[PDB]
Protein backbone atom coordinates (compact mmCIF):
# COMPACT_ATOMS: atom_id res chain seq x y z
CA UNK A 1 0.00 0.00 0.00
CA UNK A 2 1.11 3.65 -0.49
CA UNK A 3 0.50 4.28 3.07
CA UNK A 4 3.72 1.98 3.92
CA UNK A 5 5.73 4.31 1.87
CA UNK A 6 4.38 7.68 2.86
CA UNK A 7 5.16 6.42 6.74
CA UNK A 8 8.84 5.58 6.31
CA UNK A 9 9.55 9.42 4.72
CA UNK A 10 7.06 10.38 8.02
CA UNK A 11 9.60 8.03 10.53
CA UNK A 12 13.02 9.53 8.84
CA UNK A 13 11.74 13.44 9.36
CA UNK A 14 10.34 12.64 13.10
CA UNK A 15 13.76 10.52 14.26
CA UNK A 16 16.23 9.73 11.61
CA UNK A 17 19.19 10.82 12.98
CA UNK A 18 21.65 13.17 11.18
CA UNK A 19 24.44 11.25 9.11
CA UNK A 20 27.36 12.30 6.75
CA UNK A 21 27.28 10.59 3.62
CA UNK A 22 29.85 9.66 0.63
CA UNK A 23 28.35 12.70 -1.92
CA UNK A 24 29.37 15.25 0.39
CA UNK A 25 25.00 16.24 1.07
CA UNK A 26 24.26 14.85 4.28
CA UNK A 27 20.95 12.92 5.29
CA UNK A 28 18.68 11.72 7.76
CA UNK A 29 19.04 7.83 8.02
CA UNK A 30 17.29 4.86 10.01
CA UNK A 31 18.89 1.15 9.64
CA UNK A 32 16.43 -1.76 8.75
CA UNK A 33 13.03 -1.81 7.83
CA UNK A 34 10.33 -3.68 5.57
CA UNK A 35 7.82 -2.84 3.77
CA UNK A 36 4.84 -4.69 1.36
CA UNK A 37 2.89 -4.48 -1.61
CA UNK A 38 0.05 -7.39 -2.78
CA UNK A 39 0.74 -6.84 -6.34
CA UNK A 40 -3.03 -7.95 -7.01
CA UNK A 41 -4.45 -4.72 -5.24
CA UNK A 42 -2.54 -2.85 -7.98
CA UNK A 43 0.60 -1.90 -9.78
CA UNK A 44 2.95 0.36 -7.20
CA UNK A 45 3.70 3.14 -8.95
CA UNK A 46 3.19 6.29 -6.32
CA UNK A 47 0.26 8.84 -7.07
CA UNK A 48 1.11 11.66 -4.03
CA UNK A 49 3.47 12.57 -7.08
CA UNK A 50 4.03 12.19 -10.52
CA UNK A 51 6.57 9.10 -11.47
CA UNK A 52 7.78 8.93 -14.82
CA UNK A 53 6.96 4.98 -16.05
CA UNK A 54 8.97 5.10 -19.30
CA UNK A 55 12.10 5.72 -17.85
CA UNK A 56 11.10 2.79 -15.08
CA UNK A 57 11.02 0.84 -18.34
CA UNK A 58 14.13 1.40 -20.29
CA UNK A 59 16.02 1.01 -16.91
CA UNK A 60 14.57 -2.42 -16.54
CA UNK A 61 14.60 -3.74 -20.07
CA UNK A 62 18.65 -2.39 -20.05
CA UNK A 63 19.48 -4.89 -16.94
CA UNK A 64 17.22 -7.72 -18.50
CA UNK A 65 19.53 -7.72 -22.29
CA UNK A 66 22.62 -7.38 -19.50
CA UNK A 67 24.24 -4.03 -20.88
CA UNK A 68 26.03 -1.38 -18.65
CA UNK A 69 26.72 1.30 -21.29
CA UNK A 70 24.05 4.31 -21.14
CA UNK A 71 24.03 4.33 -25.05
CA UNK A 72 20.87 2.60 -25.04
CA UNK A 73 19.29 4.58 -22.22
CA UNK A 74 19.88 8.14 -24.05
CA UNK A 75 18.56 6.80 -27.17
CA UNK A 76 15.48 6.46 -25.34
CA UNK A 77 15.62 10.20 -23.96
CA UNK A 78 16.16 7.84 -20.07
CA UNK A 79 19.12 10.28 -18.60
CA UNK A 80 18.82 9.12 -14.59
CA UNK A 81 22.47 7.33 -15.00
CA UNK A 82 24.54 10.24 -16.46
CA UNK A 83 25.97 11.77 -13.61
CA UNK A 84 28.38 8.62 -12.95
CA UNK A 85 29.35 8.19 -16.41
CA UNK A 86 30.26 12.37 -16.63
CA UNK A 87 32.09 11.95 -13.52
CA UNK A 88 34.22 9.13 -15.12
CA UNK A 89 34.83 11.39 -18.21
CA UNK A 90 36.00 14.26 -16.64
CA UNK A 91 38.20 12.76 -14.12
CA UNK A 92 39.90 11.19 -17.47
CA UNK A 93 42.91 12.71 -19.27
CA UNK A 94 40.65 13.32 -22.58
CA UNK A 95 38.49 15.92 -20.87
CA UNK A 96 39.38 19.79 -21.83
CA UNK A 97 36.67 21.45 -20.66
CA UNK A 98 36.01 24.09 -17.54
CA UNK A 99 36.90 22.68 -14.01
CA UNK A 100 33.64 20.14 -12.49
CA UNK A 101 34.97 19.33 -9.36
CA UNK A 102 32.27 18.64 -7.14
CA UNK A 103 29.89 19.30 -9.73
CA UNK A 104 26.83 17.93 -8.03
CA UNK A 105 26.77 20.70 -5.37
CA UNK A 106 27.78 23.78 -7.30
CA UNK A 107 25.20 23.76 -10.25
CA UNK A 108 23.03 23.96 -6.80
CA UNK A 109 25.06 27.40 -5.69
CA UNK A 110 26.45 28.99 -8.82
CA UNK A 111 24.42 30.17 -11.72
CA UNK A 112 27.25 30.91 -13.66
CA UNK A 113 28.77 27.36 -12.94
CA UNK A 114 25.61 25.82 -13.41
CA UNK A 115 25.81 27.14 -17.45
CA UNK A 116 28.90 25.75 -17.91
CA UNK A 117 27.71 22.11 -16.41
CA UNK A 118 24.69 22.34 -18.71
CA UNK A 119 26.70 23.01 -21.80
CA UNK A 120 29.11 20.07 -21.11
CA UNK A 121 26.55 17.97 -20.12
CA UNK A 122 25.41 18.02 -23.67
CA UNK A 123 28.48 18.14 -25.51
CA UNK A 124 28.88 14.41 -23.46
CA UNK A 125 25.17 13.18 -24.44
CA UNK A 126 25.78 14.17 -27.83
CA UNK A 127 29.24 12.42 -28.08
CA UNK A 128 27.92 9.08 -26.67
CA UNK A 129 25.18 9.28 -29.31
CA UNK A 130 27.47 10.39 -31.71
CA UNK A 131 30.86 8.53 -31.64
CA UNK A 132 30.99 4.89 -31.03
CA UNK A 133 34.30 4.77 -30.11
CA UNK A 134 34.02 7.66 -27.33
CA UNK A 135 30.54 5.81 -26.16
CA UNK A 136 32.57 2.65 -25.85
CA UNK A 137 35.17 3.87 -23.64
CA UNK A 138 32.96 6.40 -21.63
CA UNK A 139 29.67 5.08 -21.80
CA UNK A 140 30.86 2.37 -19.96
CA UNK A 141 29.74 2.16 -15.89
CA UNK A 142 31.69 -1.27 -15.17
CA UNK A 143 29.91 -4.67 -14.15
CA UNK A 144 26.71 -3.33 -12.76
CA UNK A 145 23.60 -4.84 -13.03
CA UNK A 146 23.51 -5.95 -16.60
CA UNK A 147 26.63 -7.87 -16.37
CA UNK A 148 25.95 -9.91 -12.90
CA UNK A 149 22.31 -10.68 -13.95
CA UNK A 150 22.97 -11.91 -17.12
CA UNK A 151 27.08 -12.48 -17.23
CA UNK A 152 28.38 -12.93 -13.61
CA UNK A 153 31.84 -14.10 -14.83
CA UNK A 154 33.21 -17.22 -13.70
CA UNK A 155 37.29 -18.25 -12.73
CA UNK A 156 37.50 -20.40 -15.60
CA UNK A 157 36.77 -18.68 -18.76
CA UNK A 158 32.82 -18.90 -18.81
CA UNK A 159 29.91 -16.87 -17.07
CA UNK A 160 26.55 -17.90 -14.98
CA UNK A 161 23.03 -16.12 -16.87
CA UNK A 162 21.94 -15.83 -13.11
CA UNK A 163 18.29 -14.45 -13.90
CA UNK A 164 17.73 -16.79 -16.65
CA UNK A 165 18.82 -19.96 -14.07
CA UNK A 166 16.35 -18.74 -11.74
CA UNK A 167 13.32 -18.12 -14.12
CA UNK A 168 13.83 -21.99 -14.90
CA UNK A 169 13.95 -23.28 -11.49
CA UNK A 170 10.73 -21.14 -10.63
CA UNK A 171 9.18 -23.39 -13.33
CA UNK A 172 10.45 -27.03 -12.18
CA UNK A 173 11.17 -26.87 -8.43
CA UNK A 174 8.82 -23.38 -7.31
CA UNK A 175 9.13 -24.53 -3.84
CA UNK A 176 12.82 -24.33 -3.92
CA UNK A 177 14.63 -22.17 -0.93
CA UNK A 178 17.26 -20.60 -3.19
CA UNK A 179 15.65 -18.91 -5.82
CA UNK A 180 17.67 -15.93 -5.58
CA UNK A 181 19.82 -13.34 -7.70
CA UNK A 182 22.43 -11.78 -6.31
CA UNK A 183 24.39 -8.64 -7.64
CA UNK A 184 27.01 -8.39 -5.19
CA UNK A 185 30.28 -9.39 -6.85
CA UNK A 186 33.69 -8.83 -4.81
CA UNK A 187 35.68 -8.77 -7.19
CA UNK A 188 34.27 -6.32 -9.45
CA UNK A 189 32.58 -4.16 -6.91
CA UNK A 190 35.27 -1.74 -6.85
CA UNK A 191 35.34 -0.99 -10.65
CA UNK A 192 31.81 -0.79 -11.01
CA UNK A 193 30.62 3.31 -11.30
CA UNK A 194 28.90 2.41 -7.79
CA UNK A 195 28.13 -0.94 -5.82
CA UNK A 196 24.60 -2.17 -6.11
CA UNK A 197 21.97 -0.17 -4.08
CA UNK A 198 19.47 -2.98 -4.70
CA UNK A 199 21.63 -5.52 -3.53
CA UNK A 200 19.98 -9.14 -3.98
CA UNK A 201 16.63 -10.65 -4.48
CA UNK A 202 14.71 -13.98 -3.86
CA UNK A 203 11.34 -15.76 -5.07
CA UNK A 204 9.03 -17.52 -3.24
CA UNK A 205 5.77 -19.79 -4.89
CA UNK A 206 2.47 -20.82 -2.93
CA UNK A 207 -0.55 -21.75 -4.34
CA UNK A 208 -0.25 -20.92 -7.72
CA UNK A 209 1.45 -17.21 -6.66
CA UNK A 210 4.84 -15.48 -7.23
CA UNK A 211 6.25 -13.13 -4.47
CA UNK A 212 9.68 -11.83 -4.35
CA UNK A 213 11.78 -10.03 -1.61
CA UNK A 214 14.15 -7.54 -2.07
CA UNK A 215 17.26 -7.06 0.10
CA UNK A 216 18.66 -2.98 0.05
CA UNK A 217 21.56 -1.58 1.32
CA UNK A 218 21.18 2.07 0.40
CA UNK A 219 17.66 3.42 0.37
CA UNK A 220 17.49 6.85 -1.04
CA UNK A 221 14.01 7.66 -0.14
CA UNK A 222 12.41 10.48 -2.11
CA UNK A 223 14.29 10.19 -5.43
CA UNK A 224 15.30 6.20 -5.65
CA UNK A 225 12.67 3.81 -3.68
CA UNK A 226 9.95 5.03 -5.87
CA UNK A 227 11.57 3.86 -9.06
CA UNK A 228 12.92 0.79 -7.34
CA UNK A 229 9.65 -0.60 -5.82
CA UNK A 230 8.33 0.01 -9.38
CA UNK A 231 10.70 -1.86 -10.90
CA UNK A 232 10.73 -5.05 -9.10
CA UNK A 233 7.57 -4.76 -9.02
CA UNK A 234 7.17 -4.91 -13.25
CA UNK A 235 10.37 -7.42 -13.13
CA UNK A 236 8.06 -9.83 -10.82
CA UNK A 237 4.76 -9.40 -13.32
CA UNK A 238 6.71 -10.13 -16.50
CA UNK A 239 7.96 -13.30 -14.32
CA UNK A 240 4.99 -14.32 -13.09
CA UNK A 241 3.79 -13.68 -17.21
CA UNK A 242 6.67 -16.05 -18.36
CA UNK A 243 6.21 -18.80 -15.67
CA UNK A 244 2.35 -19.11 -16.55
CA UNK A 245 1.95 -17.65 -12.37
CA UNK A 246 -0.04 -15.22 -10.54
CA UNK A 247 1.30 -12.15 -8.91
CA UNK A 248 1.88 -12.72 -4.81
CA UNK A 249 3.63 -9.75 -2.84
CA UNK A 250 6.38 -7.61 -3.10
CA UNK A 251 8.55 -7.52 0.24
CA UNK A 252 11.22 -4.48 -0.11
CA UNK A 253 13.51 -4.69 2.72
CA UNK A 254 16.32 -1.93 3.67
CA UNK A 255 19.46 -1.65 4.99
CA UNK A 256 20.24 2.48 5.25
CA UNK A 257 17.14 3.99 4.58
CA UNK A 258 18.16 7.45 4.09
CA UNK A 259 16.67 11.21 3.11
CA UNK A 260 18.70 13.51 1.66
CA UNK A 261 18.70 16.87 3.39
CA UNK A 262 17.76 18.72 0.30
CA UNK A 263 15.13 16.56 -0.07
CA UNK A 264 12.91 17.22 3.11
CA UNK A 265 10.85 20.01 1.74
CA UNK A 266 9.83 17.89 -0.87
CA UNK A 267 8.76 14.79 1.47
CA UNK A 268 6.92 16.72 3.39
CA UNK A 269 4.87 18.13 0.23
CA UNK A 270 4.32 14.71 -0.67
CA UNK A 271 2.74 14.41 2.79
CA UNK A 272 0.18 16.78 3.15
CA UNK A 273 -1.49 14.91 -0.53
CA UNK A 274 -4.27 12.92 -0.45
CA UNK A 275 -3.43 8.75 -1.60
CA UNK A 276 -5.31 7.63 -4.93
CA UNK A 277 -6.03 4.56 -6.79
CA UNK A 278 -2.65 2.46 -7.93
CA UNK A 279 -2.86 2.33 -11.53
CA UNK A 280 -3.08 -1.50 -13.68
CA UNK A 281 0.25 -3.09 -15.52
CA UNK A 282 -0.79 -4.30 -19.39
CA UNK A 283 1.57 -6.57 -21.29
CA UNK A 284 1.71 -7.87 -24.32
CA UNK A 285 0.14 -11.49 -24.56
CA UNK A 286 1.86 -13.06 -26.94
CA UNK A 287 5.69 -12.27 -25.48
CA UNK A 288 6.73 -15.85 -24.23
CA UNK A 289 9.53 -15.24 -22.76
CA UNK A 290 11.10 -12.12 -20.53
CA UNK A 291 13.75 -11.43 -22.68
CA UNK A 292 11.67 -10.91 -25.48
CA UNK A 293 9.75 -7.73 -24.27
CA UNK A 294 10.49 -4.58 -25.55
CA UNK A 295 9.02 -0.71 -24.37
CA UNK A 296 5.92 -1.13 -26.79
CA UNK A 297 4.87 -4.27 -24.92
CA UNK A 298 4.21 -2.94 -21.81
CA UNK A 299 2.39 0.13 -20.41
CA UNK A 300 0.41 1.25 -17.20
CA UNK A 301 -3.35 2.14 -17.72
CA UNK A 302 -5.68 4.04 -15.67
CA UNK A 303 -2.60 6.29 -13.77
CA UNK A 304 -3.52 9.80 -12.56
CA UNK A 305 -0.99 11.23 -10.14
CA UNK A 306 -0.56 14.24 -8.28
CA UNK A 307 1.92 16.62 -9.75
CA UNK A 308 5.75 16.41 -10.10
CA UNK A 309 7.61 17.18 -7.12
CA UNK A 310 11.05 18.15 -8.11
CA UNK A 311 14.47 17.15 -6.12
CA UNK A 312 18.44 17.39 -7.08
CA UNK A 313 19.99 13.67 -7.20
CA UNK A 314 23.24 13.28 -5.21
CA UNK A 315 26.23 12.37 -6.97
CA UNK B 1 12.81 -8.96 22.51
CA UNK B 2 11.98 -12.43 22.94
CA UNK B 3 8.37 -11.67 22.31
CA UNK B 4 8.85 -11.03 18.71
CA UNK B 5 10.57 -14.08 18.12
CA UNK B 6 7.51 -16.12 19.69
CA UNK B 7 5.07 -14.04 17.79
CA UNK B 8 6.76 -15.14 14.62
CA UNK B 9 6.27 -18.93 15.91
CA UNK B 10 2.58 -18.43 16.83
CA UNK B 11 1.83 -16.08 13.34
CA UNK B 12 2.91 -19.64 11.78
CA UNK B 13 0.57 -21.43 13.37
CA UNK B 14 -2.27 -19.45 12.76
CA UNK B 15 -1.49 -17.73 9.25
CA UNK B 16 1.02 -20.33 7.80
CA UNK B 17 -0.05 -21.42 4.42
CA UNK B 18 0.78 -25.36 3.35
CA UNK B 19 3.34 -25.66 1.32
CA UNK B 20 5.63 -28.97 0.32
CA UNK B 21 9.58 -28.83 0.30
CA UNK B 22 13.04 -30.33 -0.32
CA UNK B 23 13.08 -32.78 2.30
CA UNK B 24 9.64 -34.46 2.03
CA UNK B 25 8.44 -33.24 5.34
CA UNK B 26 5.63 -31.07 5.48
CA UNK B 27 5.90 -27.31 6.78
CA UNK B 28 3.70 -24.31 7.05
CA UNK B 29 5.44 -21.31 6.03
CA UNK B 30 5.59 -18.06 5.68
CA UNK B 31 7.51 -15.45 3.02
CA UNK B 32 8.75 -12.13 4.28
CA UNK B 33 9.65 -11.14 8.11
CA UNK B 34 11.75 -8.80 9.98
CA UNK B 35 12.54 -9.13 14.19
CA UNK B 36 14.70 -6.71 16.30
CA UNK B 37 16.81 -7.43 19.13
CA UNK B 38 18.22 -4.22 21.34
CA UNK B 39 21.32 -5.72 22.19
CA UNK B 40 21.31 -3.22 25.14
CA UNK B 41 18.21 -4.92 27.17
CA UNK B 42 20.44 -8.23 27.06
CA UNK B 43 22.21 -11.11 25.08
CA UNK B 44 19.11 -12.87 23.21
CA UNK B 45 19.94 -16.31 24.01
CA UNK B 46 15.90 -17.80 24.93
CA UNK B 47 14.36 -18.20 28.53
CA UNK B 48 11.68 -20.11 26.89
CA UNK B 49 13.81 -23.52 26.25
CA UNK B 50 17.47 -24.05 26.79
CA UNK B 51 19.61 -22.90 23.73
CA UNK B 52 23.59 -24.17 24.15
CA UNK B 53 25.99 -21.47 23.93
CA UNK B 54 28.97 -23.70 24.11
CA UNK B 55 28.07 -25.05 20.35
CA UNK B 56 26.86 -21.83 19.47
CA UNK B 57 30.54 -19.51 20.34
CA UNK B 58 32.72 -22.96 19.26
CA UNK B 59 31.69 -22.49 15.71
CA UNK B 60 31.39 -18.69 15.79
CA UNK B 61 35.42 -18.50 16.63
CA UNK B 62 35.90 -21.11 13.90
CA UNK B 63 34.44 -19.12 11.81
CA UNK B 64 35.91 -16.29 12.06
CA UNK B 65 39.15 -17.38 12.14
CA UNK B 66 38.28 -18.63 8.50
CA UNK B 67 39.61 -22.19 9.68
CA UNK B 68 37.49 -25.15 7.77
CA UNK B 69 39.10 -28.31 9.39
CA UNK B 70 37.12 -30.32 12.19
CA UNK B 71 40.21 -30.27 14.46
CA UNK B 72 39.45 -27.39 16.23
CA UNK B 73 35.83 -28.23 16.78
CA UNK B 74 36.54 -31.38 18.47
CA UNK B 75 38.52 -30.28 21.00
CA UNK B 76 36.21 -27.80 22.17
CA UNK B 77 33.24 -30.67 22.02
CA UNK B 78 31.49 -29.46 18.92
CA UNK B 79 30.48 -32.59 17.43
CA UNK B 80 28.07 -31.21 14.58
CA UNK B 81 30.28 -32.01 11.90
CA UNK B 82 31.75 -35.67 12.90
CA UNK B 83 29.79 -38.06 10.96
CA UNK B 84 30.37 -36.36 7.59
CA UNK B 85 34.03 -36.30 8.13
CA UNK B 86 34.14 -39.96 8.82
CA UNK B 87 32.07 -40.78 5.85
CA UNK B 88 34.60 -38.92 3.74
CA UNK B 89 37.21 -41.28 5.45
CA UNK B 90 34.88 -44.26 4.33
CA UNK B 91 35.54 -43.91 1.23
CA UNK B 92 37.82 -39.26 15.19
CA UNK B 93 41.15 -39.62 17.14
CA UNK B 94 43.33 -40.18 14.74
CA UNK B 95 41.73 -36.30 13.39
CA UNK B 96 42.63 -35.35 17.54
CA UNK B 97 45.94 -36.94 17.99
CA UNK B 98 46.29 -37.43 9.12
CA UNK B 99 43.60 -34.06 10.04
CA UNK B 100 45.15 -32.53 7.68
CA UNK B 101 44.11 -35.36 4.82
CA UNK B 102 40.74 -36.36 6.17
CA UNK B 103 39.90 -33.42 7.94
CA UNK B 104 38.99 -30.36 5.95
CA UNK B 105 35.83 -29.20 5.04
CA UNK B 106 35.39 -26.84 1.82
CA UNK B 107 33.56 -24.02 1.02
CA UNK B 108 31.46 -22.94 3.99
CA UNK B 109 30.87 -19.91 6.06
CA UNK B 110 35.02 -19.25 7.42
CA UNK B 111 36.36 -19.46 4.26
CA UNK B 112 34.16 -16.92 2.41
CA UNK B 113 34.05 -14.57 5.24
CA UNK B 114 37.78 -14.68 5.02
CA UNK B 115 39.21 -16.18 1.61
CA UNK B 116 37.21 -15.35 -1.11
CA UNK B 117 38.32 -16.52 -4.42
CA UNK B 118 39.00 -14.23 -7.33
CA UNK B 119 39.58 -15.36 -10.99
CA UNK B 120 43.42 -14.36 -11.73
CA UNK B 121 43.98 -16.76 -8.51
CA UNK B 122 44.51 -14.07 -5.35
CA UNK B 123 42.04 -13.93 -2.35
CA UNK B 124 39.22 -10.99 -0.60
CA UNK B 125 39.31 -11.28 3.30
CA UNK B 126 35.69 -9.41 3.37
CA UNK B 127 35.88 -9.80 6.85
CA UNK B 128 39.03 -8.16 7.93
CA UNK B 129 37.90 -5.45 5.02
CA UNK B 130 34.74 -4.77 6.91
CA UNK B 131 36.22 -4.06 10.25
CA UNK B 132 39.13 -1.74 8.78
CA UNK B 133 35.91 0.30 7.46
CA UNK B 134 33.94 0.48 10.18
CA UNK B 135 37.06 1.77 12.07
CA UNK B 136 38.26 4.44 8.97
CA UNK B 137 35.06 5.15 7.06
CA UNK B 138 31.67 4.51 10.15
CA UNK B 139 29.08 6.67 7.59
CA UNK B 140 29.87 3.50 4.49
CA UNK B 141 26.72 2.09 3.41
CA UNK B 142 28.73 -0.67 1.62
CA UNK B 143 29.64 -2.29 4.98
CA UNK B 144 28.82 -6.03 3.45
CA UNK B 145 29.92 -9.35 3.59
CA UNK B 146 28.31 -11.59 1.21
CA UNK B 147 28.42 -15.41 1.62
CA UNK B 148 26.54 -16.14 -2.09
CA UNK B 149 28.84 -17.18 -4.75
CA UNK B 150 26.21 -18.51 -7.72
CA UNK B 151 29.42 -19.96 -8.85
CA UNK B 152 29.85 -22.38 -6.42
CA UNK B 153 26.42 -23.01 -4.88
CA UNK B 154 25.17 -25.40 -7.71
CA UNK B 155 27.78 -28.22 -6.65
CA UNK B 156 27.41 -28.03 -2.73
CA UNK B 157 25.05 -29.90 -0.97
CA UNK B 158 23.69 -26.91 1.77
CA UNK B 159 24.21 -23.64 -0.10
CA UNK B 160 24.39 -20.48 2.44
CA UNK B 161 21.18 -20.20 4.55
CA UNK B 162 23.05 -16.85 5.98
CA UNK B 163 23.60 -15.31 2.23
CA UNK B 164 24.82 -11.75 3.49
CA UNK B 165 24.99 -9.58 5.88
CA UNK B 166 25.20 -5.46 6.47
CA UNK B 167 26.46 -3.35 9.33
CA UNK B 168 25.90 0.35 10.70
CA UNK B 169 27.23 2.99 12.86
CA UNK B 170 25.42 5.57 14.24
CA UNK B 171 26.05 7.97 17.83
CA UNK B 172 29.03 5.19 18.67
CA UNK B 173 27.01 2.16 17.91
CA UNK B 174 27.28 -0.75 15.75
CA UNK B 175 24.20 -2.72 14.63
CA UNK B 176 24.09 -5.87 12.14
CA UNK B 177 21.35 -7.16 9.63
CA UNK B 178 21.16 -10.29 8.43
CA UNK B 179 19.45 -11.87 5.22
CA UNK B 180 18.61 -15.25 5.68
CA UNK B 181 17.01 -16.89 2.43
CA UNK B 182 15.37 -20.20 4.88
CA UNK B 183 14.72 -20.42 8.21
CA UNK B 184 13.36 -23.35 10.47
CA UNK B 185 11.89 -21.21 12.70
CA UNK B 186 11.50 -23.99 15.76
CA UNK B 187 15.03 -25.31 16.04
CA UNK B 188 18.10 -22.88 13.27
CA UNK B 189 15.86 -19.73 14.25
CA UNK B 190 17.01 -19.92 17.93
CA UNK B 191 20.77 -20.91 17.52
CA UNK B 192 21.17 -18.23 14.48
CA UNK B 193 19.86 -14.98 16.36
CA UNK B 194 22.52 -15.72 19.26
CA UNK B 195 25.33 -16.64 16.73
CA UNK B 196 24.68 -13.21 14.78
CA UNK B 197 24.35 -10.76 18.00
CA UNK B 198 27.88 -12.38 19.23
CA UNK B 199 29.10 -11.36 16.47
CA UNK B 200 27.53 -7.38 16.69
CA UNK B 201 29.41 -7.80 20.02
CA UNK B 202 32.69 -9.11 19.00
CA UNK B 203 33.06 -6.50 16.40
CA UNK B 204 31.86 -4.13 18.56
CA UNK B 205 34.71 -4.74 20.89
CA UNK B 206 37.55 -5.17 18.36
CA UNK B 207 36.23 -1.76 16.72
CA UNK B 208 35.98 0.43 20.48
CA UNK B 209 32.20 0.59 20.20
CA UNK B 210 29.62 0.32 21.58
CA UNK B 211 26.38 -1.88 20.90
CA UNK B 212 23.08 -1.46 19.09
CA UNK B 213 20.71 -3.75 17.31
CA UNK B 214 20.52 -6.63 15.11
CA UNK B 215 17.84 -6.69 13.11
CA UNK B 216 17.18 -10.78 11.85
CA UNK B 217 15.09 -10.48 8.27
CA UNK B 218 14.14 -13.89 6.60
CA UNK B 219 12.96 -15.18 3.20
CA UNK B 220 11.00 -18.55 3.34
CA UNK B 221 10.34 -18.72 7.59
CA UNK B 222 8.69 -21.84 8.09
CA UNK B 223 7.71 -24.64 10.93
CA UNK B 224 8.28 -28.78 9.60
CA UNK B 225 5.36 -30.00 10.50
CA UNK B 226 6.64 -32.47 13.19
CA UNK B 227 7.76 -29.46 15.43
CA UNK B 228 4.23 -28.04 16.20
CA UNK B 229 3.55 -29.84 19.38
CA UNK B 230 6.51 -28.30 20.72
CA UNK B 231 6.37 -25.09 19.15
CA UNK B 232 2.89 -25.50 21.55
CA UNK B 233 4.95 -26.19 24.25
CA UNK B 234 7.05 -22.78 24.52
CA UNK B 235 4.01 -20.97 23.90
CA UNK B 236 2.53 -21.61 26.81
CA UNK B 237 5.85 -20.56 28.97
CA UNK B 238 6.36 -17.91 31.15
CA UNK B 239 9.01 -15.26 29.21
CA UNK B 240 11.87 -14.58 31.64
CA UNK B 241 14.71 -11.45 31.11
CA UNK B 242 17.86 -12.32 28.91
CA UNK B 243 20.95 -12.82 30.49
CA UNK B 244 24.18 -10.73 29.95
CA UNK B 245 27.05 -11.35 28.04
CA UNK B 246 30.68 -10.70 29.08
CA UNK B 247 33.73 -10.67 26.77
CA UNK B 248 37.54 -10.85 28.66
CA UNK B 249 38.60 -7.11 28.93
CA UNK B 250 42.34 -7.64 29.14
CA UNK B 251 42.30 -9.46 25.05
CA UNK B 252 42.66 -6.24 22.51
CA UNK B 253 41.58 -8.79 19.67
CA UNK B 254 39.01 -11.15 19.03
CA UNK B 255 41.39 -13.27 16.82
CA UNK B 256 42.78 -14.03 19.63
CA UNK B 257 39.59 -14.94 21.51
CA UNK B 258 38.56 -18.62 22.39
CA UNK B 259 35.93 -20.14 24.71
CA UNK B 260 37.05 -18.84 27.78
CA UNK B 261 37.06 -15.59 26.77
CA UNK B 262 32.91 -15.37 26.24
CA UNK B 263 30.72 -15.89 29.11
CA UNK B 264 27.04 -15.42 29.49
CA UNK B 265 25.75 -14.74 33.43
CA UNK B 266 22.37 -14.95 34.81
CA UNK B 267 21.69 -17.66 32.15
CA UNK B 268 18.08 -19.21 33.53
CA UNK B 269 15.82 -20.94 30.54
CA UNK B 270 13.03 -23.37 30.85
CA UNK B 271 14.10 -27.08 30.06
CA UNK B 272 15.17 -28.13 26.58
CA UNK B 273 12.54 -29.41 24.39
CA UNK B 274 13.51 -31.96 21.59
CA UNK B 275 12.53 -32.27 18.24
CA UNK B 276 13.88 -33.84 15.06
CA UNK B 277 16.18 -32.44 12.00
CA UNK B 278 14.18 -32.19 8.64
N1 LIG C 1 21.63 9.41 -5.04
C1 LIG C 1 21.23 8.30 -5.67
N2 LIG C 1 22.10 7.78 -6.58
C2 LIG C 1 21.79 6.63 -7.32
C3 LIG C 1 20.51 6.02 -7.08
C4 LIG C 1 19.67 6.57 -6.06
O1 LIG C 1 18.54 6.12 -5.79
N3 LIG C 1 20.03 7.76 -5.39
N4 LIG C 1 20.14 4.88 -7.86
C5 LIG C 1 19.31 3.88 -7.27
O2 LIG C 1 18.88 2.81 -7.84
C6 LIG C 1 20.76 4.83 -9.19
C7 LIG C 1 20.18 5.93 -10.12
N5 LIG C 1 18.72 6.06 -10.02
C8 LIG C 1 18.03 7.28 -10.16
C9 LIG C 1 16.61 7.30 -10.03
C10 LIG C 1 15.89 8.48 -10.16
C11 LIG C 1 16.54 9.67 -10.47
C12 LIG C 1 15.84 11.01 -10.59
O3 LIG C 1 16.50 12.06 -10.65
N6 LIG C 1 14.49 11.07 -10.67
C13 LIG C 1 13.84 12.35 -10.84
C14 LIG C 1 13.86 12.89 -12.29
C15 LIG C 1 13.31 11.87 -13.27
C16 LIG C 1 13.33 12.41 -14.69
O4 LIG C 1 14.43 12.40 -15.27
O5 LIG C 1 12.25 12.89 -15.17
C17 LIG C 1 12.37 12.22 -10.38
O6 LIG C 1 11.94 11.10 -10.05
O7 LIG C 1 11.76 13.29 -10.22
C18 LIG C 1 17.96 9.66 -10.51
C19 LIG C 1 18.69 8.47 -10.39
C20 LIG C 1 22.29 5.03 -9.11
N7 LIG C 1 22.64 6.18 -8.30
O1 LIG D 1 21.72 -22.48 10.48
C1 LIG D 1 20.78 -23.04 9.93
C2 LIG D 1 20.90 -24.22 9.10
C3 LIG D 1 19.80 -24.76 8.53
N1 LIG D 1 18.54 -24.21 8.64
C4 LIG D 1 17.38 -24.90 7.98
C5 LIG D 1 16.50 -24.06 7.04
C6 LIG D 1 15.86 -25.14 6.18
O2 LIG D 1 14.91 -25.90 6.91
C7 LIG D 1 17.02 -26.12 5.98
C8 LIG D 1 17.80 -25.90 4.70
O3 LIG D 1 17.03 -26.40 3.57
P1 LIG D 1 17.02 -25.61 2.11
O4 LIG D 1 16.47 -24.24 2.51
O5 LIG D 1 18.35 -25.53 1.46
O6 LIG D 1 15.96 -26.42 1.32
O7 LIG D 1 17.87 -25.96 7.15
C9 LIG D 1 18.36 -23.06 9.44
O8 LIG D 1 17.27 -22.55 9.64
N2 LIG D 1 19.50 -22.55 10.03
Amino acid sequence: MEEAYLALGKKILEEGHFKEDRTGTGTYSLFGYQMRFDLAKGFPLLTTKRVPFGLIKSELLWFLKGDTNIRYLLERNNHIWDEWAFERYVKSADYQGPDMTDFGHRVLQDPAFAEQYKEEHQKFCDAILNDAEFAEKYGELGNIYGAQWRHWETKDGSFIDQLANVIEMIKTNPDSRRLIVSAWNPEDVPSMALPPCHTMFQFYVNEGKLSCQLYQRSADVFLGVPFNIASYALLTHLIAHETGLEVGEFVHTLGDAHLYQNHVEQMQEQLSREVRSFPTLVLNPDKASVFDFDMEDIKVEGYDPHPTIKAPIAV
